[PDB]
């Protein structure tokens, strides 16, 4: 119809809605949500904060068919991908092999603290380990927090083109930041790092809303 879903449907990649035509209104002007089908595949499951016509896949996403519905002046339009997304070749690999080191940091740009945007591109240390996830500025911590139950972890979801590169880390209730990677592969690494860490805490560490 009006609009289609375009991009590789891979981890690493990003989807977005776009225009068929030029008599399509503005996506500005659109109110758009992003899915995921369930495990079962019997559902779609809102993808809570996916609200931009740029959605890009995390980890929760490897497997499942997406789905972005589209309200455009007054009119609805149900769209997918064409199928399931890819996983990324050797990062489960990657993963197991930073599972060995214990805690394991990454260099990362923070865009956001709070909700609110951050500019400074000074580059930040995020650290994953067995217990907790803890951010630095050179020898300064901006957060540190131990696994546990109010914790969300999860590739970005209202912020396209970086996102890719990016996860959302609320540390606590109020205490949240948008961090970018320096590669795709180091943000899914880090998201999966995480979860299996927490996994390993019994903390089960999802995005909002999530479904596991």
């Amino acid at each position: 119809l009006v609009y289609e879903i375009d991009g590789t449907e891979a981890l690493g990649s990003c989807l977005r809605v776009r225009p068929c035509s030029n008599d399509a209104p503005d996506l500005s002007k659109c109110t758009i949500q992003w899915y995921r089908s369930s495990s079962d595949g019997s559902k779609k499951e809102l993808i809570s904060g996916a609200t931009k016509s740029v959605y890009a896949p995390e980890p929760f996403d490897v497997g499942r068919v997406l789905h972005a519905d589209i309200i455009y002046d007054g009119h609805s339009l149900s769209l997918s991908t064409v199928g399931k997304i890819d996983p990324a070749a050797g990062l489960g690999s990657y993963v197991e092999a930073l599972v060995r080191k214990h805690d394991v940091d990454f260099n990362v740009v923070v865009t956001q603290m709070s909700g609110e945007d951050h500019t400074s591109e000074s580059i930040h240390l995020f650290h994953v380990g067995k217990m907790r996830i803890k951010l630095c500025k050179g020898k300064t911590v901006i957060a540190k927090e131990y696994y546990s139950s109010a914790m969300q972890l999860c590739g970005v979801r209202g912020g396209g083109n970086a996102a890719a590169q990016a996860l959302y880390w609320q540390a606590k209730k109020g205490v949240s930041f948008v961090i970018a990677f320096e590669s795709e592969r180091e943000r899914n690494a880090a998201i999966m790092l995480a979860r299996r860490f927490a996994c390993d805490c019994n903390v089960t560490l999802a995005g909002p809303e999530d479904r596991t």
